[PDB]
């Protein structure tokens, strides 16, 4: 293996959930996105970004309604243009190895549109609308947002903190979808 | 005037459902259409008539519903899915846009209570979430959803959801972490 030194490869294992082999597989995926831009030796610590247009078109992000903000959040400078470090960080968090609470941390970050460390009613409405992808009517979405805030607003301040969000049943399905004819 | 029902019958159906008299008439014809040789055009004599489940579950409105069998059982007179007109109208009433959230949740509790013991246990919950998430959540993911739901919503700490527990849940909220699990 000639892409990385031992130091930097151990550093990637230290700061991700991946094995050395998985890091190498992900590197060659990253390099494959822009083979004439991304170098094949990172021992010199090159400063290289793959444009967002190539990140958002990956099969793992194509059909994600939040692909733009995921890429923004993990990109070095918030524009979705990703270094190798950014790319490995994103896929580490998205991996099956990442714990629920870590995924919820970054989910909270992408749903906090105005970056004020709260999910407000407008952030929540925007988020539920994008996630349900037309399954819910606008009137149903508002009902969802009202009860979520009723149940989960710990500080009774009209918005969700990270703590409120992590304490929610974040993945439970729509148990009432089956009652609309 | 129509000749299927008496004035009193149609007034009573309007009183006990969310439907208008004209809507009741349209739904009767839908029911009668399922089996015209079985369902009479005269209900003024209060006929005892059931449409077999096989014709209920194959309705355009129910055939794609993963819980169509439980829905028919819960609304059927005797719990076997063979439905009278009254059962049929009650089912459509609860499933209509007019029915409030809490009413749908009341009947959702009944269909997901697979053994009709008035509680949703861990098995009921696993079966329900599994059916609602086929192809979306793995068996392992279904298990962790069920574990949290019970942890957060089991008010009596008996390992089961009461109707009150179920009503208080965020029953229709989407999967907020789908964006961080890859398909
Ligand atoms: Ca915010
Ligand atoms: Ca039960
Ligand atoms: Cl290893
Ligand atoms: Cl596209
Ligand atoms: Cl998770
Ligand atoms: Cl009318
Ligand atoms: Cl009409
Ligand atoms: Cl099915
Ligand atoms: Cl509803």
């Amino acid at each position: 293996q000639t892409v990385f030194t031992h130091e930097q490869l151990e550093a990637y294992q230290d700061c991700t959930f991946f094995t050395r082999k998985e890091i190498m597989r992900l590197f060659y995926r990253y390099q494959d996105l822009a083979p004439q831009l991304v170098p094949l030796d990172y021992t010199t610590c090159p400063d290289v970004k793959v444009p967002y247009e190539l990140i958002g078109s990956m099969p793992e992000l194509k059909d994600n309604p939040f692909r733009q903000r995921i890429a923004q959040v993990f990109s070095e400078d918030g524009d979705g243009h990703m270094t190798l470090d950014n790319f490995l960080d994103m896929f580490s968090v998205m991996s099956e190895m990442a714990p629920r609470d870590l995924k919820a941390y970054y989910a909270f970050k992408i749903y906090d549109f105005n970056n004020d460390d709260y999910i407000c009613a407008w952030d929540l409405e925007q988020t539920v609308t994008k996630l349900t992808r037309g399954e819910l009517s606008a009137e149903e979405v508002s009902l969802v947002c009202e009860k979520v805030l009723d149940e989960a607003d710990g500080d009774h301040d009209g918005r969700l903190s990270l703590e409120d969000f992590q304490n929610m049943i974040l993945r439970a399905p729509d148990f009432l979808s089956t009652f609309h004819i």
